[PDB]
């Protein structure tokens, strides 16, 4: 019995009910089994955790819970009271019971209390009653677990939810020692690995934490989360998590991109990883590369589905003729790959452009043959690759599935707009030994990224135009 | 008779029907009168301009046209065939007629042909028939204008839509000379000023273009457009266009932020500007901003109890969004070529602190050091105002407004938090051995796009993400 699935647990615009229902269908299809409702900014889940749902909201939740049951997906209702609950007040604890009990009357049998991203400071009244922040949390979590009839699945998200957050380290944390000792053993605890967004989750980091919390954790995986950086998106495969973790874990619930339709790879490849070693104990089962191909091959089929003039040899050919290919998606994913890694093709373009720039002088004076025919042929290879990015954009912009397009638009627009400008600059580097033109005062580009961008930059890390915005 | 209003004319996720209806209400309330339907990526407007609307799409457009009429707003249906059309083929010109006549059967009496953002290259068959790109455009525009009964309002968007796009300049462009000469005089021409996103639209730039096109243009204003840069948003006032342009113009239609609810300031201040000299002395950008923000505020407390003791945990949700929070948010996301007073100020203070950083990284020059400390503390407090702004907005009852703006407000507060941290660290340099970043997200900020952009020519802070 292993919880594998998705947690809607990020900041910003939550998913709407139609999308949650569609998620359940995808989860079932890929043989996953769990959804955890935890959208940080759905107002009645965290900020206003005290308010009961209205009649309409109640009707929408009942329908959603029914849809989970119909798709053989376990629906886990989480709540996040940690920003302002007075833990020692029994009127507050009753409010929390009332809320959760309203939800069980919607049909829900699984629950969670989340204490992620809050400070350690307690109010005066809670310090009189509890000796540490952990004691207060564990107390109300135990009291709520028991009030709900000790449900088969109840989750707890600690404030120290990753290696780096544990004062002073994982294995001596007083916060986690208390959680391990006092949190009832039927309750499961959530963990995100060594960091908030863990590049790898090694087996020993999980043995280490399993010992102080005294169970195998459920992983809350932020690998594909993109709420922390406006320009980023993650389409690369589930990676850096050994199939050997599966027997050492109670589950994995991935918290992925905000943009719903961008999560085809993230969820599909998680499912391939789980299925690969569903029944192992205490030979190379999962290949990230092969799983990416499986997922992109299957994602492609959705682009032609919504959600006969033929011009002569002399006439204007159809702008719309060419559909999105598999090679376009392999490329898109390599440009928007993983949090600590660009995909092979993007890393390559970046490396070639760095090289062209630092060897730029070779081509700005007057013929040095062997170095020069190297630069020209790498520069032409690079110009062709920039052309593949524009093609990828152009064909996506024409696909029949507009819902997928809109979710990804601003990302694909951004990369193609920047590759177009990079290509232009490489072209200009190759004219320096005969063109007098300079490259480019004030258009959009002087202010790129807005005010945020200016601060970020000051910290430690028949003649077509140039002045095109669109 | 002057067309003033909004054009939904940007790239990306278009507005949905509920939002367009709500726009009409806002337009009416602020005494504007025109909407121009032109969403670049609504598929049947440009890419697939040839396809007729389905029964459902047809029903939705009839409803929307009815709503425009009900709110005393002129609905102008635009279409953009320029990527694909063979101009010389009469089957193609007929397809275009069929499309537009389906739309007039929805109730629409006003139309537009847009040729923005396409190349000048014609196919072989069109060069046999037309001597220039302009001739071909003007021909089908005139043919369509006449077929529809020479309707009162018909617009044309040229390919050379701004000063910088005119080869070789505005006043000698063969493309614009042809447009001025041959485009029927009842048809109106769209223009965006000296540039795509014009900082100013001076009076003479409009006299200059008015003479070669031989009428007063309608302005298509991209001042507040934000489709060209993922991280940007514009909440500052309508600025850089004199009230004296009004008599020299047939209208102004603003193409604003993609995020619907962000356009409260952009549209309200445009309306204040028009009203000021319907028939700079008359209009103050600053005063117009205040008017619009004070009225915008009222929407935040509206959607779309336990009282803790002196000992107990105080409500996280207690403090509502203030007027001072919105003035600050707007100053951080102001205009395309200008930050608002408060953001320019924070930037200037932070630049100063950084370049005088050395003063505090050694030790006996007292007056310069007590200057740095007190400016550094003043700056730390201002970074705190940005976090306040964020946390109160994140608690407001109008969730629709919040969601439209969330990732921008999150981004600024997340960066000010990191800037503040760095200023704190600069003031420990004369005793702390700690380095700034000891990777986590920050090494890869902006993604691959960010790394290319950087190479073109001009509880720990790394560890906490949220």
């Amino acid at each position: 019995r292993f919880l594998c699935g998705v947690v809607e647990g990020f900041y910003g615009r939550p998913w709407v009910m139609e999308q949650r229902k569609e998620l359940f269908r995808r989860l079932q299809k890929w043989e996953l089994n769990t959804y955890l409702y935890a959208p940080k900014d759905d107002y009645k889940h965290r900020m206003f955790w005290r308010e009961m749902y209205s009649v309409e909201e109640a009707e929408q939740l009942m329908t959603l819970i029914s849809a989970a049951r119909e798709y053989e997906i376990e629906f886990i209702y989480a709540i996040s009271p940690g920003l302002d609950i007075t833990f020692s007040n029994p009127k507050e604890v009753s409010t929390l019971k009332r809320k959760l009990d309203q939800v069980s009357q919607f049909g829900c049998r699984s629950f969670a209390l989340l204490f992620d991203d809050i400070d350690h400071n307690m109010c005066a009244a809670d310090k009189e009653v509890f000796s540490s922040f952990a004691h207060a949390q564990v107390s109300i979590t135990n009291e709520i677990y028991q009030y709900l009839g000790e449900p088969e699945t109840f989750l707890f998200c600690p404030t120290e939810y990753c290696g780096t957050f544990c004062y002073p380290n994982v294995s001596q944390s007083p916060y986690l020692r208390t959680v391990g000792e006092k949190l009832l053993p039927g309750i499961e605890v959530l963990w995100t690995g060594p960091k908030v967004v863990s590049k790898e989750i090694p087996v020993e980091s999980i043995e280490e934490v399993s010992k102080i919390i005294k169970r195998a954790p459920v992983i809350w995986d932020n690998i594909h989360a993109n709420d922390y950086d406006q320009k980023r998106l993650f389409l690369g495969p589930y990676k850096g998590r050994s199939t050997e973790l599966i027997p050492r874990l109670k589950g994995v619930l991935t918290n992925p991109n905000c943009e719903f339709e961008a999560n085809y790879v993230a969820i599909h490849t998680l499912a391939t990883w789980y299925k690969s070693n569903m029944n192992g104990v205490r030979d190379v089962l999962y290949s990230p590369q092969m799983a990416l191909k499986l997922a992109l091959t299957e994602w492609l089929q959705e682009f032609g589905v919504p959600h006969q003039f033929v011009p002569g040899p002399n006439e204007k050919p159809l702008y719309t003729a060419e559909p999105v290919t598999l090679e376009d998606l392999q490329l898109l994913a390599d440009l928007f790959y993983l949090p600590y890694e660009h995909g092979p093709k993007g890393a390559q373009m970046l490396r070639e452009f760095q090289w062209l720039r630092a060897n730029s002088s070779v081509v700005s004076v007057n013929c040095d043959s062997e170095k020069i025919e190297e630069w020209r042929s790498r520069a032409a290879k690079f110009e062709e690759m920039c052309g593949l990015v524009m093609g990828m954009f152009t064909r996506l912009s024409n696909c029949a599935n507009r819902t997928i397009l809109y979710d990804m638009y601003s990302y694909v627009w951004d990369i193609k707009s920047i590759m177009s400008m990079v290509k232009s600059f490489v072209q200009w580097l190759g004219c320096r030994s005969h063109s007098s033109a300079q490259f480019l005062d004030q258009e959009p580009w002087a202010f790129r990224g807005g005010l945020a961008g200016e601060f970020q930059r000051l910290l430690p890390i028949p003649l077509t135009p140039t002045s095109k915005v669109y």
